[PDB]
């Protein structure tokens, strides 16, 4: 490994970090777009204000502005639905640990309410909000409204640090290991430069996903994140062992491996910076299928890569890993849906199921209102695209169970619905091969009408190989494809995955059966359930 491989490939030129002209050969077109103009200048040099003034039809007539809206705007959290909702933008937040407020929730609703049939919102597999319908001339004013309610959307798409995921039961669970809200909160601020923008970590070769583990249940999915913080004592000090490189991609899925490093709790942020700088400095920037952090780790080796993190640390010490973490391997992951006692006596939380994560403006207002009336104005999102409303005086529960909105967003849905996860699909996503959200609900419904079960089978539905709905963690996973019916007609279909496990004994699922027409999945899934999961025919 020639020591010239270890040379930083980016420079801080003019407050922004850019590829050095010697390392700019044979790069992918997303590296070029970033070279041509720095994406952070759209927020940090307020250049959205004037881009927002150009008709969409004009913007498309020159490469430079077409890349503004189709590419660079993703650093502002805005994603052009070019194919399926032309001239409309999806918008994704920073919502560390998935904690929102009623007033944030109400503001998001008032933005999507405006767009009518073209608007709705969604809870994501990184316990985040997305809103849809957004038009460009509205961006400057939405940005201002987001800030006003204490939210940022910065650096949530493209080559950025994505939503910091944490324990959905942080601060409320008797059985928590460590409260992850400070650490995800700190990480988000670091990333976004306390909502101003942070160009030091805004030009990675590829997306990068952190989590901070606080549950024995491992609700955080540490195994599939580029950096996972595993609570662990070392030499009497509380800290985190570090796992690195977990990712999913059309080409390759790989679980996170130990860096062989521990940090004390106060080093969470500087080790995040060190790894990211290493990644940004040294990361490969050709073929996009070969750009995530694991590919660098495989080229340098784990000790190669580790030495590079160590030299970007303060004091340049990176302690070796504590041989055990605080996570109990004896643990049955817990159903958070329903009413549960909090550690603060007299109080309860409620997990409410949100069918495939999909909400309309009216829905968001109802949940905002339950949080205000029954809780403390707080709503928490989950990675299965559900909600928790914490801090409810247990004496209010009886009245809450009677609220009409709880027939739609239930604390006790049938067990297959409890764990159903589906990505956007082709209603809005231009990469999608199939419609996922409506389809998955319809299939799950007909399957559950047929069988009854005790084990909580988790079914994930994803619209294309990008696997945003993470079919490799599911008990039964469905990946969109096109296939053929008995007459050779093109029909939507799914590859069915099995074998995915979560919690400490985590495992990646693989395709069990390819190209099953979607209209044939009910009998197949019914049988799989009966034969493999203890389901009983009704
Ligand atoms: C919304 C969400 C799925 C959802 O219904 O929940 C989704 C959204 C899409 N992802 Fe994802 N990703 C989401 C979960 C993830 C995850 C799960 C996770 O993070 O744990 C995965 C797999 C895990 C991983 O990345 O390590 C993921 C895999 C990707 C990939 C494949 C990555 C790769 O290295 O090849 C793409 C395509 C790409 O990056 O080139 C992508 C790109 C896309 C885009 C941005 C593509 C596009 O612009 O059309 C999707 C936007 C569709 C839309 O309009 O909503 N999305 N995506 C999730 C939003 C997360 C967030 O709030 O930040
Ligand atoms: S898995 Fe594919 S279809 Fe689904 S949201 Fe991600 S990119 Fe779109
Ligand atoms: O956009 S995806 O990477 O969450
Ligand atoms: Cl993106
Ligand atoms: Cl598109
Ligand atoms: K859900």
């Amino acid at each position: 490994v020639a020591a010239e491989r270890l040379e930083p490939r980016v420079e801080e030129k003019d407050g922004y970090w850019i590829l050095k002209e010697q390392f700019r050969k044979g790069i992918n077109p997303q590296e070029k777009v970033k070279i041509e103009k720095e994406p952070m200048k759209l927020f940090m040099e307020n250049g959205i204000e004037e881009l927002a003034k150009i008709p969409i039809e004009e913007i498309d007539q020159s490469k430079l502005t077409k890349d503004d809206i189709d590419v660079r705007l993703k650093w502002l959290g805005l994603f052009h639905r070019r194919k399926n909702q032309y001239g409309r933008f999806m918008m994704r937040l920073k919502l560390p640990n998935g904690v929102t407020t009623s007033a944030q929730t109400r503001y998001l609703a008032s933005v999507i309410r405006k767009y009518g049939k073209e608007g709705c919102a969604d809870i994501t597999t990184r316990q985040n909000w997305q809103i849809r319908g957004v038009v460009l001339p509205d961006v400057p004013e939405i940005l201002k409204g987001l800030a006003e309610v204490g939210l940022t959307s910065l650096q949530s798409g493209m080559d950025n640090v994505r939503n910091p995921v944490g324990n959905p039961l942080a601060g409320i669970d008797p059985e928590e290991i460590v409260d992850t809200r400070p650490y995800t909160n700190l990480l988000s601020q670091f990333i976004t430069g306390n909502s101003r923008g942070n160009p030091a970590v805004s030009n990675l070769p590829r997306k990068w996903k952190p989590c901070v583990v606080g549950s024995h249940d491992l609700y955080e999915h540490p195994h599939i994140n580029d950096l996972a913080y595993m609570p662990a004592t070392k030499d009497g000090r509380f800290g985190f062992n570090l796992l690195v490189g977990g990712f999913f991609s059309a080409k390759r899925c790989d679980e996170a491996i130990p860096l062989d490093a521990w940090v004390p709790a106060d080093d969470v942020v500087p080790v995040c910076r060190a790894i990211l700088e290493a990644f940004r400095d040294l990361g490969f920037r050709g073929n996009r299928q070969k750009c995530r952090m694991m590919w660098l780790i495989d080229e340098l080796g784990v000790e190669g890569f580790r030495a590079e993190v160590e030299k970007r640390m303060p004091q340049q010490q990176l302690e070796r890993a504590s041989p055990e973490d605080l996570v109990q391997k004896q643990w049955e992951r817990r159903d958070y849906l329903g009413v549960h006692p909090q550690k603060q006596e007299g109080y309860s939380f409620i997990g409410l199921h949100i069918p495939v994560g999909r909400v309309q403006a009216d829905d968001m207002d109802e949940l905002a209102r339950l949080a205000d009336e029954y809780g403390s104005g707080e709503i928490r999102l989950t990675v299965e695209q559900n909600i928790i409303i914490p801090n409810i005086e247990t004496s209010k529960i009886e009245a809450l169970l009677k609220e009409p909105v709880l027939s739609t967003f239930s604390p006790d849905p049938p067990i297959l619905m409890k764990g159903l996860v589906a990505c956007t699909g082709n209603q809005f996503c231009g990469q999608a091969i199939i419609e996922t959200k409506a389809r998955s609900l319809k299939i799950t419904e007909e399957v559950q009408r047929q069988v009854s079960l005790t084990k909580p089978v988790r079914m994930h539905w994803t619209g294309c190989p990008n696997t945003c709905a993470q079919v490799q963690v599911a008990d039964i996973g469905f990946m969109g494809c096109l296939t053929r019916d008995k007459n050779g007609k093109t029909v939507e279909g799914a590859d069915v995955f099995l074998g995915g496990r979560i919690g400490s004994d985590s495992h990646l699922g693989e395709v069990y059966k390819k190209a099953v027409p979607c209209d044939d999945l009910v009998p197949l899934v019914v049988d799989l359930l009966v034969n493999n999961f203890g389901a009983v025919p009704r």
